[PDB]
């Protein structure tokens, strides 16, 4: 009954809207993953966060070698 | 005319008065000539070289403080 407007269709997102044991199937599984991307990325916030003053860093010399120049034509 | 006192005679600067075609052809080379002269002596009065320490260092300030930023970026990151 469902090639008709007057018969009843369905949503989009339906199954997590009943609470069944479909719907927690999935509200779990959600944790079940993105637990554990969740401590992949707290370990590589020690090596990323020491690399943007490394990039930071990088700049510096870049800007002090310029300075170099302009020293070196001023004398 | 002119040999004589009483016939009309010509002066000095009579064909910039009369304002014609010779007299616009006058003014207009006059500054299309005294416009490159004002190019060749201002090119060359940058080569003064106290001037050239002094934006040796204004830039150098500038790098500086960039460094300057970076290095309290560090800080706080750390």
């Amino acid at each position: 009954s469902s090639d008709t407007p007057e018969g009843v269709r369905s949503g989009a997102g339906a199954v997590r809207d009943a609470g069944g044991a479909f719907g927690k199937k999935e509200q779990a599984d959600e944790e079940r993953y993105f637990r554990a991307r969740a401590r992949e990325q707290l370990a590589a916030l020690k090596k990323h966060h020491e690399n943007e003053i490394s990039h930071h860093v990088k700049e510096i010399e870049r800007l002090q070698k310029e300075i170099e120049r302009h020293k070196q034509s001023i004398k």
